[PDB]
């Protein structure tokens, strides 16, 4: 029942992609020559490689195609579905539903209502719902916006149209007397705001042809007034603010812990939210402190000051008003410039070491800064990252470059984070293998697509935790939360990052000489087996470094339809100070990292390798 709303959102993004690919000859091209790499498709259709990569990943996730071992795209039988889509269906992204209701339009939507009644002339249930979403999303939102949700206030023609539609969808019934919204109907109305984020990108999605095959900057160029035209930003902010706020309550346990920590005088004074928006999160945190923490009993003697930072002056004004009766400060700032933030805070006389930094859902929407560490980026290019990211020319940014960009961005933040740490909520993309497997249960198909199309910078959850670990930021175990809770995929993380003295990164082939010399729980591993492990999973073996010195490393195996992660090797160097604590930290990180690893349902070996490091002398490690 709840899978219907998700499928509608899938269709809202997928139908523009499918129709644009169809009209351009993508499916014909992949028929005349059955195995093309991305760049051959780009070349022959004069496409934009970045947006096209977004479209191909979406098509792969819908099982319309797959990639060979050589990364060639091959169509499946499902791809024939593109012929079922009526190509005039794209007109609905431009149809004045506001005028249709109120009856000030020449042409109604009877044709589409009839299409939906016939399930769009296919027995593919998923496909029928994808097509429905193109119609039902704008219609349901306009019906909501005008408080029409019965139809006794519309003209008789309009009433019959929508009564037919609603009755065919199981949304309304009339047994005795008049109409009545069913449970499903009542639920679609009561959840319409969740569709508002996806719906707000209708202008961009209408121009999918331009993104894939034309000049993408025509979609995004802003006028003198600086209004965005790829998205209805005002509706977007309302809708996404409503969705983001659903995760603010997971900060409560973190805030309560922080402001229960004795002694009061050593707790934070300032709580600084980068990208504060309307200040909803700052307001919530202050109320939680006041009601539920030890700090809240002594604010008279030890005041808390809430600080809202935003690069938009109107947001500072709204936040200023929303934080009335709370001691607060509003200042300009940018997620990309923590060093300027620190400078402005010092200018205010704010003691930097007294700051708890916080933010929600902003790192992926930062202005992209290209990597400056060209050497470390090159090392990275051998790893098998699947991050899709698109530049202002519509060209694909190589995954390792997008990752290096995130690492350097977090490094700038890492250099200012205090003992109080960094409260950080973020949303994440998934891989197509996992999106394909959980298409009904997860939002990723449409959400990852419209994020990449609009040149935002999602990464998979494990990539994000790795990027943080590479710069010494570690998500504290007692604060951590991931969603969806019970599926083997992570779209949202709630983190309290603390700064530590060491870093964790992926082991590489270049580390094998150092690794060979470590003490090891299993008998000394030789080079070929290290090579086997690194080759089959280049981004699944973790190592902890301190002041350029290897301290410990954990190798893993991924098995059983890639559902099971298992600990495979445990290496340490016992000449490094505090090595045993550090090695236990690494094992704890591997568990957290494994929990958010796309597609992993369980982790094997934690008990066995925990005992090995905990009772080290009794476990008789080799080469110690
Ligand atoms: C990112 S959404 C709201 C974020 C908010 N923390 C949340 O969880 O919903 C838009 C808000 O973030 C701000 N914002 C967008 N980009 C920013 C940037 N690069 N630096 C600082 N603030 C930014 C916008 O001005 C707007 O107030
Ligand atoms: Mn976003």
């Amino acid at each position: 029942a709840l899978d219907k709303i998700n499928r509608y959102a899938h269709g809202f993004v997928a139908v523009p992609v499918i129709c644009a690919c169809s009209e351009a000859g993508v499916f014909e091209l992949l028929s005349q020559k059955k195995s093309l790499k991305l760049e051959e498709i780009v070349e022959h259709l004069a496409a934009n490689s970045g947006h096209l990569m977004v479209a191909m990943r979406l098509l792969e996730s819908l099982s319309f195609l797959y990639r060979s071992q050589a990364e060639e795209y091959i169509l499946t039988e499902q791809s024939q579905q593109h012929q079922i889509i009526p190509k005039a269906l794209m007109s609905l992204y431009k149809y004045p539903f506001e005028l249709y209701l109120k009856g000030e339009v020449e042409t109604g939507i009877s044709n589409w209502i009839n299409c939906s009644s016939r399930r769009w002339d296919t027995e593919n249930s998923l496909l029928s719902d994808l097509l429905d979403g193109v119609l039902l999303i704008p219609l349901l939102l306009e019906l909501k916006k005008q408080n029409l949700l019965i139809f006794n206030t519309l003209t008789n023609s309009l009433k019959q149209e929508l009564s037919t539609l609603f009755i065919n969808l199981g949304w309304a019934e009339e047994k005795t007397e008049g109409l009545y919204l069913t449970d499903i109907g009542r639920f679609m109305r009561d959840r319409s705001l969740n569709l508002g984020t996806t719906a707000s990108y209708a202008p961009m999605l209408l121009q999918m042809k331009e993104l894939l095959f034309g000049n993408p900057q025509r979609v995004f160029q802003r006028n003198k007034t600086e209004k965005e035209r790829h998205v209805n930003r005002t509706l977007n902010v309302v809708a996404s603010g409503f969705q983001h706020e659903k995760f603010f309550a997971d900060t409560d346990k973190i805030i309560i812990s922080i402001f229960n920590q004795q002694p009061i005088e050593e707790q934070p004074i300032y709580i600084v939210d980068m990208g504060c928006g309307d200040g909803t999160l700052l307001k919530r945190i202050y109320k939680i402190i006041k009601q539920f923490s030890a700090r809240g009993k002594v604010l008279t003697e030890y005041p808390i000051i809430m600080v809202g930072v935003d690069y938009n002056q109107e947001a500072l004004d709204v936040t200023d008003k929303n934080l009335v009766d709370i001691p607060h400060l509003v200042i300009p700032g940018d997620i990309g410039a923590p060093e300027k933030l620190l400078e402005q805070l010092k200018a205010q006389g704010i003691e930097p070491e007294k700051v708890l930094h916080i933010r929600s859902f902003l790192d992926h929407d930062r202005p992209f800064i290209a990597p400056k560490n060209t050497e470390i980026a090159q090392a990275r290019s051998q790893l098998d990252y699947q991050v899709v990211d698109v530049d202002r020319e519509g060209k694909l940014i190589p995954p390792h470059i997008a990752v290096q960009s995130l690492v350097e961005h977090l490094e700038r933040w890492s250099s200012i984070i205090t003992r109080h740490g960094l409260l950080l909520l973020e949303v994440h993309s998934l891989t197509p293998a996992v999106v394909k497997k959980y298409i009904d249960e997860s939002e990723s198909l449409h959400f990852d697509a419209y994020h990449a199309f609009s040149m935002q910078h999602l990464v998979e959850a494990d990539v994000f935790l790795m990027a943080a670990a590479e710069v010494g930021l570690f998500s504290r175990k007692e604060a951590f939360r991931k969603y969806p809770k019970t599926l083997p995929l992570t779209r949202i993380t709630v983190n309290h990052f603390e700064k530590r003295k060491y870093q964790i990164r992926y082991a590489t082939v270049n580390d094998i000489p150092n690794l060979l010399k470590c003490a090891t729980f299993n008998p000394p591993v030789n080079e070929p087996f290290f090579q086997v492990l690194l080759k089959q999973t280049p981004t699944a073996h973790l190592l902890l470094e301190y002041q350029g010195e290897l301290v410990a490393a954990i190798f893993t195996e991924t098995k059983n339809s890639n559902e099971v992660l298992g600990i495979r090797e445990f290496l340490v160097r016992t000449s490094v100070e505090n090595w045993q604590v550090l090695a236990k930290d690494l094992l704890e990180f591997v568990e957290q990292w494994g929990v958010v690893k796309p597609g992993i349902k369980e982790i094997e070996g934690l008990l066995k390798y925990h005992e090995a490091i905990s009772n080290f002398q009794k476990s008789k490690w080799y080469q110690s």
